[PDB]
C-alpha cells in the first residue's frame, strides 16, 4: 500500500489542479508545498483570499478528481525535451535550477503538469477524500496557503 505521506503528497497535485480550475491562471505558480503525516499544504502566488464558496468548490473539484480515479503519469525526460513537451507550466514559481538536466514530470491529464521528483500513487483514487481545513492569505507577500487533510 501507499504510505499516508505519498498519498498526501499526491493530493497536492490534485488540489493544485482544482485551485487553477477555480481561481484561474492567476494562481498557477506554486511557491511551495510540504507534507507532514496526513496533512498537506499548498502555497501559491495569488492576490486575494478566496471566498468560502470558492474554497468549497476547490475541495469539491479535488474530491471529484479523486473519484474519477485518473492516472498520475510520470515523465522522465531530458530537460530540453521536457520544456518542448510541457513548456513553462511544468515549473513552480522558482524553476528547477539549471544544473538539473533530467526532469521527472508528473501529469494528471488536463489538470496538473509539474516537474517533481517525489513518489506518487498510481491513480488519484488511491489518494482518498480530501478536506480543506485552513486557508490563509498573506497580502504583503502575495501568497495563498491551502491547508488540507487526507481523511
Ligand atoms: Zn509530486
Amino acid at each position: 500500500m501507499y504510505s499516508i505521506e505519498v498519498r498526501t503528497h499526491s493530493a497536492l497535485h490534485v488540489v493544485k489542479g482544482a485551485v487553477v480550475k477555480v481561481l484561474g491562471s492567476e494562481a498557477k505558480w506554486t511557491y511551495s508545498t510540504y507534507v507532514k503525516g496526513n496533512k498537506g499544504v499548498l502555497i501559491v502566488k495569488f492576490d486575494r483570499k478566496p471566498s468560502d464558496e470558492e474554497i468549497r468548490e476547490i475541495e469539491r473539484l479535488a474530491n471529484e478528481k479523486v473519484k474519477e480515479n485518473a492516472p498520475i503519469k510520470i515523465y522522465e525526460l531530458p530537460r530540453e525535451e521536457a520544456e518542448k513537451m510541457f513548456g513553462e507550466d511544468m515549473y513552480d514559481l522558482f524553476p528547477v535550477p539549471e544544473d538539473v538536466r533530467i526532469l521527472k514530470v508528473v501529469v494528471i491529464e488536463d489538470w496538473n503538469v509539474n516537474a517533481c521528483n517525489k513518489e506518487h500513487t498510481k491513480t488519484t483514487g488511491e489518494i482518498g477524500p480530501i478536506k480543506i481545513r485552513k486557508v490563509r492569505f498573506r497580502k504583503s507577500k502575495g501568497l495563498l496557503e491551502i491547508h488540507f487533510e487526507l481523511l
